Parts: C-alpha cells; structure tokens; sequence
C-alpha cells in the first residue's frame, strides 16, 4: 500500500508563470482565464497590510506578464474574485482537461503538483487537515500550485497554495479564491489551531489492513460509539460521527467487521502502540489515506 | 518532507492496451514500436513452464490487439529481447517523448505509473531494493507499468513490471528484457531474499532531517568506517562504503555533521513524522525538493 497521486498530465498542460512587479509565482491556465493568488500585486512594503482593491485598480492589463512555456500570453483583461486574481488572456489553452471546481472538507485528499517559474517539480499525495492547513512540501515560490483529483478524466481542482506558516503547514484556498480556514494572505502573526488525527481515515486504513494480509490488531471486544470517543479524544483524535459510521459500512460488510468492533481494536492499539509491528508498513497510524482511496488502490 | 514522484505526463502519453488472446495489459508505447512482458503471450494452461521461442515462432502479427485509447493500432510486426516482447505498429507515436532506456542500481529511485488496461491510474516513488524486488503497489493486470527519472525533458526508463513475489512484492526488468534479481517470468515458487537497509539512504534522510527542523538524534561522537560496519551486519544494513561517504559530501558541508558523526548518531538509534528510519531517499532525492 502507497500514497498514490492521480497523473498529473492533464495539470501540467496548464500550468503557467505569471510575474507581476519583481514577484514571480505560478497561474493555472484554464480555456482564456489564468487563476493565480491575487497576492502577486503585493508589494515588499505591502506586505502586512495591503489594500488589494487599491493595489488593482492602480494595475493595467501589461503590467502583468503571464508565459506558458516559452510563449508570452496577452493579458486582455483582469478582475479580482475572492483571494484569487483572474487574467483573462487572449487565447484559450488548447490543453484545458474537462475541469470543474469543488471545495473539500477535513480529511479530503488530493494530489498536489508542486510547480516553480511556471513547470512542475513533483507530485504528491496530500490531506486537508482539521485546522484547514495543508501539510505540504513547498518552497518559496510554489504559491500558485494547485491540488486535484480525477475521476473519471474529468479534473476536480479543489486547492490553490498561498503561503507558509510559521510552524511549516500550508494555508490556501479554493479556486473560488475562497481561504480554507481562518487564514489571510498578508503577513501576520496567524498560526494553525490545534490539529486533530482524522479518526474515519485511519479506520478505513485498518480495513485495508485486514483486506490485504493483517488481523493480528482485531481483539474480541466492542464498543459504543460513546465510548470510543471519551477514549480517542483523550489522544488528540477527532470524535467519530454517525455519518462516518454509515461511510465506513461498505468496507465492514466487505470485510465483517463491524464499524464499532474496528473501533474497539483502534482503542487498543492507542493503549499498547504496535510492540514493534507494522501495519501496511507503518509503525504510526495513518490518517491520510479515506475510505474512498481505501477503495480505489484495491 | 513528503516522498514526491516525477509528474507524469510525459509517460502517460505512451501507455497502450495489449490483448492476446484473452490476455490483456499495459504496454510502452515509443516511436512505432510498444513494448510489453513477453510473458503476455503465455496462456492459463502453460503457465508452468512456457517455451516462449515456440509459443511465439507460432504467433503472427494478427495474434496482438493493441489500443492507444479507442484507436486500434495495426501491428506490422513482432520481435522479442530477452523477457520483454516488441509490437512494431504502423503509426509512430505523436507524443514520444526524449527518452533513454537505463539500468538502475540497488537503492536508487525511480517513479512508477500504475496502469490498468493502458489507463494510467496512479504515480508513486519507489526504489529499488537490495535484494532486487520493488515494495510497490500493483494489482492483476499492472503489468506492463514503468519505472522512470526525468532529467531536463529527457525521460530515463529503469523499469517495466512484470509480476508479484509471494511476500506481495514485485519482480519485473529493465526495458532491454533484462531481469532485475534471481527471477523468471514463469509460474514457479519463487521468493526474494533477505533485504538489507539502504545506509546511504537513511543517513541521506537524517541529512533531509536536520536541514528542517528536527536535529535530537544529533551528538558530540563520531565512529569509524569499521566500527558503524560491525554495527551495520548485526542490524541487517548495508556495510557503507567509502563512494557512500564522498556521495554524502554536499549534505555533510550544509549542515556540519560529517558522515560518521551522524553514523555515531545512527548506530544510537519520531523524526520526519516517521517512527522508522526511512530508506528510499536517495541523496539527490534529498537535495531535490529541498
Ligand atoms: C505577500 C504575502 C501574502 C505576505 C506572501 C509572502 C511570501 C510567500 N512565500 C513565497 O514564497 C512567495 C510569495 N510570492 C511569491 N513567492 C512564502 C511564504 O509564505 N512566506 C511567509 C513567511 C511569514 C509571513 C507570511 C509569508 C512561501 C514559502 C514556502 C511555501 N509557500 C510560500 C507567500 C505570501
Ligand atoms: C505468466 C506468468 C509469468 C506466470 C504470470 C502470471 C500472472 C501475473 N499477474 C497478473 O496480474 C497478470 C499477468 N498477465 C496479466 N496480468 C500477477 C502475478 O504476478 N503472479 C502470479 C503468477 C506467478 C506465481 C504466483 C502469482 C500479478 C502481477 C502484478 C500485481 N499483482 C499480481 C504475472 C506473470
């Protein structure tokens, strides 16, 4: 079992550069319209308490330079949605996938190309956490990237990377330029809330424990699901709800093991840690892998 | 600190579907020939103990269904090197990209796309073990996936899965046919031998480790090549060598700590939200991406 990214072919047809002033930072280029962090018109002095409604309007279509590849495109046209610029450029990208834009809840995955000057670096698997930070691996100048499923060819873009804080997560926003969380793209002294482990995803990854090789974790024992949360709260995890029972059902019927049985092998394994095994090669409970991916890889 | 994998469309745009009989799986596409197991010849009954110079002198161009998405294309030909089969098709591939066919060496990296039915379906990062095998993720019908490295638009492809070893790792061979470990493409009870620790690989790590934040494993000592070996045989890791220590020189200049001061720190042992010393990042990896 792998954390395993979509292929990124059809985002790297559409990622583009976009430089503004001295900043740099990437575009996603979709038909005639390049999305990017409306935070590129922010200037060095700018950058506690920036002003963007004045900071854009003060802004003509040349004073942005947008390159796909080695090919300069003409900006036309620009407003301001959200927390995300939109250029509009005089051609459409001939490369633009069946797209659509979603918003992801905590616990969500995708995968995120990690993009710099415009071209793709990696890709990898990622996870919306409770607190609405990312735990990426950016560097200065990633903002732009965008994280995606793919289902069914059809490309969902449901982030875009802004900025780093300080304790080294990742804050961004949909594609409606919309923040995920509390955060704000200016430079401030905000800091990522208390996280939680993700409580469903871990479940699901038990059951794909127990569908590949593994039972040595089950015990004979159950629980109600009052229980089971008094006991996974006092670890830091998040309380299990009646909706993430019904969502685990399909793989408890696969498997037999009743949602709440896993739940009383989960509550053992937060009291005695693994004694040195591993599950599905891990020797920490992972939390990044949903009942939807769980699914998918087998 | 994430395992990050190559974007992956410059792959993508050579996998194929390859049917004989009422066999399918995944072929490379490259100019106007795909490549495949040649295993995908062999049928159910001969499974045991295929003669693939019989089986395939008995085959003709019409015995190959290749597909690159809902195009049929014709083969004109077929050809065999080693374990992997040759479709010489009609049309030369549009999207083929610059590419060399390499071989790879135990603990270093690569990329795989997962593919099913010429459908890619997934990339993740791999290395390649000690003991020859890939600890990756591949149901019925990957076969046919690639193993690769991009260097500057130039696609390097080190791999092309073949099958699956009773301990759910995997066996497959370069793209010249060539198997990688003391494997044969044929239903037999085969298994992969004791696999070492990649040294170079975990004290590569360490390094990525204190280039971020976490530096606790850190300590005042240094051991020697010979002492940290002896160390290295009780535990299962790989002896290092004096070529691992010259390869580690630019994270020992970033950070200050030479190469058997962290061995001292190595031998003593959470510290990349990993519970385990991790060992498939190279090097380069580590370098890359930070
Ligand atoms: C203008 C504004 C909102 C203050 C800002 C400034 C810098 C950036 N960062 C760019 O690298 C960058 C910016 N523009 C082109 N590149 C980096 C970043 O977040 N430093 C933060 C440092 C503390 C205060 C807030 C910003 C970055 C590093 C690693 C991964 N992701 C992003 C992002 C937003
Ligand atoms: C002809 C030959 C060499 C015996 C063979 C037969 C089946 C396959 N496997 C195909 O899935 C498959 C084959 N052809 C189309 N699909 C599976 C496989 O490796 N091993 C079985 C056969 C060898 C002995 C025991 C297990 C497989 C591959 C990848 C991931 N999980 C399972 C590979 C090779």
């Amino acid at each position: 079992f792998r954390k395993m990214a979509f292929p990124s072919g059809k985002v790297e047809g559409c990622m583009v550069q976009v430089t503004c002033g001295t900043t740099t930072l990437n575009g996603l280029w979709l038909d005639d319209v390049v999305y990017c962090p409306r935070h590129v018109i922010c200037t060095s002095e700018d950058m506690l308490n920036p002003n963007y409604e004045d900071l854009l309007i003060r802004k003509s279509n040349h004073n942005f330079l947008v390159q796909a590849g080695n090919v300069q495109l003409r900006v036309i046209g620009h407003s301001m949605q959200n927390c995300v610029l939109k250029l509009k450029v005089d051609t459409a990208n001939p490369k633009t996938p069946k797209y659509k834009f979603v918003r992801i809840q905590p616990g969500q995955t995708f995968s995120v190309l990690a993009c710099y000057n415009g071209s793709p670096s990696g890709v990898y698997q990622c996870a919306m956490r409770h607190n609405f930070t990312i735990k990426g691996s950016f560097l200065n100048g990633s903002c732009g990237s965008v994280g995606f499923n793919i289902d069914y060819d059809c490309v969902s873009f449901c982030y875009m990377h802004h900025m780093e804080l300080p304790t080294g997560v990742h804050a961004g926003t949909d594609l409606e330029g919309n923040f995920y969380g509390p955060f704000v793209d200016r430079q401030t002294a905000q800091a990522a809330g208390t996280d939680t482990t993700i409580t469903v995803n871990v479940l699901a990854w038990l059951y794909a424990a127990v569908i590949n090789g593994d039972r040595w974790f089950l015990n004979r024992f159950t629980t109600t699901l009052n229980d089971f949360n008094l006991v996974a709260m006092k670890y830091n995890y998040e309380p299990l709800t009646q909706d993430h029972v019904d969502i685990l059902g399909p793989l408890s019927a696969q498997t037999g093991i009743a949602v709440l049985d896993m739940c009383a092998s989960l509550k053992e394994l937060l009291q005695n840690g693994m004694n040195g095994r591993t599950i599905l090669g891990s020797a920490l409970l992972e939390d990044e892998f949903t009942p939807f991916d769980v699914v998918r890889q087998c």
